[PDB]
C-alpha cells in the first residue's frame, strides 16, 4: 500500500533525475542562443557531466555506503534542487556548467541506491516501477521538456525540474522510513567482464557522437522544423521502448546475438544518417532502428554485466555506469569537434568507425566466451 506508495515516489524520482540527464540535447540550441555560442560547443556541458559521474560514481557510491539512505537522499536531493536553481539563474556557459557538475554528484549518489532502496520496499516489479520512470524520462521526459523549453527557455525547463523534486523531496520526507573495494582486482582479473566494458565505452561513443547533436543535425544539416527534431525524439523514446520490450522477451538467452545484431543495426543507422536526412521519413523510420538498437544494446552489456559479476554487482554496476558516462562524454567530444573543424553533418560517417570496431569486438568476445 503505503510499501507501494514509496516505490513509487523513487520512480517519480527517477524520472525526474533522468529526464535533467537528457534535456540538453534538445535544448542545445535555445542554450546556445543564450550564451551567443554555435550549438555544437553546447556539447562540452555534456562532456563535462558525463565524466564528472564517470569519475565519481565508483567513488561516490563507496563514501556512502555507511550513510541511511532517507538522510543521504535528502542530501543529495537538497544538492539537485539547489543545483537547477543555479542553472535557472546561471549568468554564464562556465556557471550553467557548474551548475551541470552540482547535478552530476546528486546523480552518481542517486543511482547508487535507488534499486537498493526499490527492493527493500514490497520486489522484481517494485524493480520495474523504477525502469518504468526511466522509460518515461526517455519518452515523455525528454520531449516535453524541450517543448517546455522552446515556449518558456531553456532556464525554465531547469527551473520546473528542481521545483519538481522539491515537491518529490518533500513526500519522501513524510513517506520514507527510518534507513539503515576489493572486488576491484579480482573484477579487473576478468577479460570477459574487462571487454563488455571495452565494448562498452566504445559503442557508447559511437552513439553519442551523432546522438548527441541530433538537434542542431536536425534543423541545421536536415533543415527539417524544429517541431520535427521534438517528433525525432519522441520517436527515440518509443522505439526505445521498443527496443526495452523485445529485450526482455529474449534477452535472458540471445542477449549476445541481441547486442551484436543491434550492434550492425546502430552502425548502419550512424553510417545512413546524413544520406536519410534528406526525407523526414527517412530520418524518422531510421530513428525508429536507432533507437531500438541502442537500448538493445545498452541494457545487453548490462545484463552481461550482471551475468559476469553476480559476486560483486554494486561495484560491476558502478564500473558500468560509469565506463558507461565516460562513452558519453567521449561522444559529446568527438561529436563537438567534428561539428567544428568539419562539419556537423561527418556526425553520422565519423560515430560509424568506433560502432563498426565495437562490432568486430562484439563478434569476437561472444565467441571467446559464448555461456554466461
Ligand atoms: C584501456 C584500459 C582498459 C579500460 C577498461 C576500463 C575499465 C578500467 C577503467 O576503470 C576506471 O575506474 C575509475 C574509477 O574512478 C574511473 O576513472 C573510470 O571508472 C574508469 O576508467
Ligand atoms: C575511444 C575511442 C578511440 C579508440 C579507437 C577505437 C578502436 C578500439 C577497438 O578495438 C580494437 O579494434 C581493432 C581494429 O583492428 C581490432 O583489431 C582490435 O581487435 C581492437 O582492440
Amino acid at each position: 500500500k503505503v510499501a507501494w506508495l514509496r516505490v513509487v515516489t523513487l520512480a517519480v524520482a527517477a524520472f525526474i533525475f533522468n529526464t535533467t540527464e537528457f534535456v540538453p540535447v534538445g535544448l542545445l540550441s535555445d542554450i546556445a542562443q543564450s550564451f551567443h555560442m554555435q550549438t555544437a560547443q553546447v556539447g562540452i556541458m555534456l562532456t563535462i557531466y558525463a565524466w564528472v559521474v564517470a569519475l565519481m560514481s565508483l567513488p561516490f557510491m563507496l563514501m556512502t555506503s555507511q550513510v541511511e539512505r532517507r538522510k543521504l537522499l535528502i542530501c543529495l536531493f537538497v544538492v539537485f534542487i539547489a543545483s537547477h536553481v543555479l542553472s535557472f539563474l546561471s549568468w554564464s556557459f562556465t556557471v550553467l556548467v557548474i551548475s551541470r557538475i552540482g547535478v552530476a554528484f546528486a546523480n552518481a549518489i542517486f543511482w547508487s541506491i535507488t534499486a537498493s532502496l526499490a527492493i527493500r520496499m514490497a520486489r522484481a516489479q517494485a524493480l520495474s516501477l523504477i525502469a518504468t520512470g526511466t522509460a518515461l524520462a526517455m519518452v515523455l521526459g525528454l520531449p516535453l521538456g524541450r517543448i517546455v523549453g522552446q515556449y518558456f527557455g531553456w532556464r525554465m525547463t531547469f527551473f520546473a525540474i528542481g521545483i519538481g523534486a522539491l515537491i518529490t523531496l518533500l513526500c519522501l520526507i513524510k513517506l520514507l522510513p527510518l534507513l539503515p573495494l576489493k572486488s576491484l582486482p579480482l573484477l579487473f582479473r576478468r577479460p570477459a567482464l574487462m571487454s563488455i566494458y571495452l565494448l562498452t565505452v566504445v559503442v557508447v561513443t559511437a552513439h553519442y557522437t551523432a546522438y548527441s547533436y541530433i538537434e542542431p543535425f536536425v534543423q541545421n544539416i536536415a533543415g527539417f522544423s524544429a517541431n520535427f527534431a521534438t517528433a525525432l525524439l519522441l520517436l527515440l523514446g518509443g522505439a526505445g521502448i521498443i527496443g526495452s520490450v523485445i529485450f526482455g522477451k529474449l534477452g535472458n538467452q540471445y542477449a549476445s546475438a541481441l547486442v551484436s545484431t543491434a550492434i550492425a543495426l546502430l552502425l548502419v543507422c550512424l553510417a545512413l544518417l546524413l544520406p536519410a536526412a534528406n526525407s523526414e521519413i527517412h530520418l524518422g523510420v531510421l530513428s525508429i532502428f536507432w533507437g531500438i538498437a541502442m537500448m538493445i544494446i545498452g541494457l545487453g552489456m548490462q545484463v552481461k554485466v550482471l551475468a559476469l559479476a553476480p559476486d560483486a554487482t554494486d561495484v560491476a554496476m558502478a564500473l558500468f555506469s560509469g565506463i558507461f558516462n565516460i562513452g558519453i562524454g567521449a561522444g559529446a567530444l568527438v561529436g563537438n569537434q567534428v561539428s567544428l573543424h568539419w562539419s556537423m553533418s561527418m556526425i553520422g560517417y565519423v560515430g560509424a568507425v568506433p560502432a563498426f570496431a565495437a562490432l568486430i569486438w562484439s563478434i569476437i568476445i561472444f565467441r571467446r566466451w559464448p555461456v554466461t
